């Protein structure tokens, strides 16, 4: 297996230090909190003296940060280094910021491949984990294989900002059903319930998403948001008695006002008889 | 043999229920605000009462499909008194202390109320796989549970009126919040050139993986472990951000993620920031 440097020690980077070492790979490791690399070190990695030897022990450098905000942080006052590099940042940003990252480090010589990792740190090194990548795709094929002991790949194209919208795609879709279950076990505890006794019929609703997910895509793609089986004006009626359940119950109603807000809108739109899937057209540019 | 029964609410769902109730062979009597709603139910053998006196004197069982429970009092006012002894099904959504309000409504007027909460579109009326949450007194729901069964399965929960209201509910701020989710993937999709069915795989997967995450945050969210040992707020809070920017930079409207990203810096203001994102249930509970 080959030797590459990986920067960024969070949950998720850990994950992917332990992984690479239990393949096989000669790892280098840096980070701005020294403690956080010390267990790795004892797994047998090699403490970088600073993030300039750390940049210069290999020619594969995989990220894991924050944003891409903080890749121009700690490789800037590296940036020679990076000449004949491969770059594989695998933090969360926009497409737009990716992009930027990405021409930022071919000024210095470098190649930028961007990845989106579509798995829990637990996830990391099993055959379920998967990962968006786009950038050069020599760049990525060369280093292909590595990768493939962190997650399965899913090379999208050579725009930057592929993996990353794709990978924002999807977070946009885990937050939002994770913040409607937040809510659930709040409302739930509001009434005595633990997240155990709802558990049953809220893995039951979330079960139920895919065919919901298959049925709509359809009818947006083809333009019928027709109110043959759902209407906006019934949609707002829940999501009102949501919002005032919730308030009934003392738990915070910042985010089901926020969802009544919208729906109110698709009725301002005329939508009323239409599927509550007419709101995408609200949402588009 | 299966019982008669009333059907009040003659939209799509109350649509259904009457017609799986038929192809079972019930005795249906049908009212509507608009009679024209019950003419394809007519013509398969419902009895259309002439008043909604008439429609709850026909039967001990009403069934109810209205849109909250404010329409049961302005269209059961007239038959207010024929409700005497009378077991009225509601299975309209609305919030528990409004169910629970109709109930002392009804047993005003000399009735019992059940209520009722349909966890499937009209679709999955008359399917095994459709359940339906039932609350009230529990001699009159194992009365008519039979007749309940023909609709779909029913779960039973316990007396208090607002307890079906309450499960229902909980399941829809599940649902809605996920399909906006997935609104907001189609949008910022089909402004960067993508279809639906583009997306639809990672659309998929992702909701695909719910069901383990809910196992383990519910564990953890019981025993109060709020630790960031797999998710940091921070970490959050940041993913957030992007979805918002990215949405904005994408001409994507952000009321949406604008809601999502003060609510992640409301934890972050609460110290939060190494905890895991379940923390933020704190927030929001009483």
């Amino acid at each position: 297996p080959a030797p590459l440097t990986l920067i960024g020690l969070g949950p998720m980077g850990q994950a992917m230090g332990n992984a690479l070492l239990d393949r096989g790979h000669g790892l280098t490791v840096w980070n701005r909190t020294a403690s956080r690399a010390d267990a790795l070190v004892e797994r047998g990695a090699v403490r970088a003296p600073d993030v300039a030897a750390a940049v210069a022990a290999n020619e594969l450098v995989v990220l894991s940060l924050t944003d891409y905000d903080a890749m121009y942080a700690l490789l800037g006052p590296a940036a020679d280094a990076l000449a004949g590099k491969v770059v594989v940042n695998l933090s969360s940003d926009t497409p737009e910021k990716t992009r930027a990252g990405a021409r930022w480090i071919a000024e210095h010589g470098g190649t930028l491949i961007a990845g989106g990792v579509t798995v829990p740190p637990s996830g990391i090194g099993s055959p379920e984990s998967s990962a968006f990548y786009s950038g050069p795709s020599a760049a990525f094929e060369r280093h292909r294989e590595t990768l493939r002991t962190l997650t399965r790949t899913d090379y999208r194209g050579e725009d930057p900002g592929l993996a990353a919208l794709m990978y924002q795609i999807g977070m946009v879709m885990f937050w939002n059903a994770m913040l409607g279950y937040w809510q659930a076990v709040a409302l739930a505890d509001a009434n005595g319930l633990k997240a155990a006794d709802i558990l049953p019929h809220a893995s039951d609703t979330v079960a139920s998403l895919p065919g919901f997910l298959r049925f709509y895509a359809d009818r947006i793609d083809t333009g019928h948001h027709g109110g043959d089986v759902d209407r906006l004006a019934m949609g707002t009626a829940s999501v009102e008695h949501i919002l005032h359940t919730m308030a009934d119950s003392g738990v915070d109603t910042a985010l089901p006002e926020a969802v009544v807000a919208f729906f109110r809108r698709g009725m301002a739109a005329g939508y009323a008889e239409n599927s509550f899937s007419s709101m995408v057209e609200l949402l588009k540019k």
